[PDB]
């Protein structure tokens, strides 16, 4: 047949809970991941984070993500390097025995946790350590080095605040709504709602019935 | 012979009109891409072009066009996403019983339009829908959300205003001269005048002749 | 054995002299590039320098730096393109009857030199000419157009000034003790002190016995 069945969707992609292999990355459910251009699953977006391991930063992604391709999550803290030392350079990590008596320069930063409805531009890149809000937007091409409130438009390098997708009150209503949380059926009914910008409306009709 | 004929020029490459496959791309004359250090051809700095519709946004790009390797054209518009609506996450496009009403969220954004005689650095992002006037030049590392003006530096991300090339009456004179619609027997006889910066010059040489 | 045997470190790496084959670029000990999430070897990670001639910019980088996984050297000047003339498109550089009398375009920009102990982050991007003293800190996705001073901290793209890692006293006692250049013995000795912010009790303590 075409060869648009060797391509991938722009719009869709593999779900992240049908390719995620390390058990150090919490992922919710129809979370995808579009990386044609990039080749590598999402296990290769995230960074030198250690499968084997329990005592490390973890990457946590709610549900209904959308992660463009070639996101980077870097998820091993400082590597090693200490800014405020007298070197960066890691010398508790060089086999070598004049490095014998080096302290190790490695700090945590955290986990990194994505919120739910996060659209992730891409090639945008997340500093260990950052949490994202819910409904967020990540710019492509962005360099996220700190946190993101949700229903946030940040971009630009380092990342900076945009704008706001709604109004205080209207961010309220969705972080009550919580429509992630809804049962498959709730979200059936509601699929015209929710493709629209009609929150306050949708609010109404979810007290009604919750 | 030597380990140099496995490399490309960094001052020449593969012309666009020798190499692009997808009908959705126009391309001009001596315009050409040098993409050694990203290995693909030109059609797949290109993201996301359906190349089997003739209802999409379009790539249209003018001649003697300077492109650096790993330079991206998003040319999927929205890609589904609604930053307008509750979710950005595209309901429309997953297929699945609980998302059969949902709406469309894809959107067009117009064909990105590259002028002639524009200088695109390398691993530069340019976004849909982005018109890039005539002798342009686009730093490495540019994201261009918005339109560029002829003859206009821009660079950083989001790309912004940088300087212009030359005064506005010398790039007036350069958009009604046009030399690269000259015929080629036009080109070889200004080829000293096109290589300085004498505009004023070669613009009362090319009133004499025409 | 286990996978991690397939991975490389995020705090260590293959040093730079024993992987470099490029003769022009010059590395200093105990440097190492981690590029696991890039493939190539950090020859690739430096763009456009020819291996064979003795009349072009070199890339020098001094010892004990760390360099993160798809960093990138510039090493080709304006790659032919002059922006002060008409046009950007390198005429001299397409083999065409019609470009026969083009002038050449190309412009060196100067040796790329890279101090001591200086940490470049992932996906930086060094410009041709560059200068980068000794102890800076190259933040992640950095575009370096211009020249860095010692122990300064840049980022963004373009980069900017965000802070010094010391004191103008401090960034002078470490520039006059020079430990990149101490014998392998002394920075055994000092192996706690280099992994520490006390700069001023080692200047103390190397006045003493130098
Ligand atoms: C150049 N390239 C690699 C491509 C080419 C085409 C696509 C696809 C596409 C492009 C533009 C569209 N619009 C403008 C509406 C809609 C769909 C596409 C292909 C297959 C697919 N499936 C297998 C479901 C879904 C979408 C993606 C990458
Ligand atoms: C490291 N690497 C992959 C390289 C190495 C060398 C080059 C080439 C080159 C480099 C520097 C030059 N100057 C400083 C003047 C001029 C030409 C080059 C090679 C072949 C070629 N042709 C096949 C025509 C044209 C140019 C490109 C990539
Ligand atoms: C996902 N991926 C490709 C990975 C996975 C794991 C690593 C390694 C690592 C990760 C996190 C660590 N901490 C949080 C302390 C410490 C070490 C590592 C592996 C091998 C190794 N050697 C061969 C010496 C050294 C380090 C790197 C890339
Ligand atoms: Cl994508
Ligand atoms: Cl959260
Ligand atoms: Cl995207
Ligand atoms: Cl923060
Ligand atoms: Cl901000
Ligand atoms: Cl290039
Ligand atoms: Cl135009
Ligand atoms: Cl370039
Ligand atoms: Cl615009
Ligand atoms: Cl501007
Ligand atoms: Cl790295
Ligand atoms: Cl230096
Ligand atoms: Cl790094
Ligand atoms: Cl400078
Ligand atoms: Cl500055």
């Amino acid at each position: 047949s075409n060869a648009m069945n060797f391509f991938t969707s722009p719009f869709s992609g593999i779900p992240l809970d049908q390719q995620v292999t390390n058990p150090n990355i919490i992922v919710g459910k129809h979370s995808y991941y579009s990386g044609y251009y990039h080749g590598h699953s999402f296990d290769d977006c995230v960074r030198y984070l250690h499968p084997e391991r329990d005592d490390v930063d973890k990457l946590v992604i709610g549900s209904f993500c959308s992660i463009g391709s070639g996101a980077v999550f870097m998820m091993a803290g400082n590597q090693g390097h200490r800014s405020d030392w007298i070197s960066t350079f890691p010398f508790f990590y060089q086999d070598n025995d004049n490095f014998a008596d080096a302290r190790d320069g490695f700090t945590r930063s955290g986990d990194t946790i994505i919120g739910h409805d996060v659209w992730i531009g891409t090639e945008a890149m997340i500093m260990p350590g950052v949490k994202i809000g819910h409904g967020a937007i990540i710019a492509s091409r962005s360099v996220v080095t700190k946190d993101v409130a949700p229903y946030e438009v940040v971009g630009s390098n380092p990342a900076k605040h945009i704008k706001f997708r709604f109004s205080d009150v209207e961010i309220a209503m969705l972080l009550e709504m919580a429509w992630w949380n809804w049962p498959e059926s709730w979200l059936k009914e509601s699929m015209q709602s929710l493709c629209s910008s009609d929150i306050e409306g949708l609010y109404l009709n979810w007290q009604s019935k919750a």
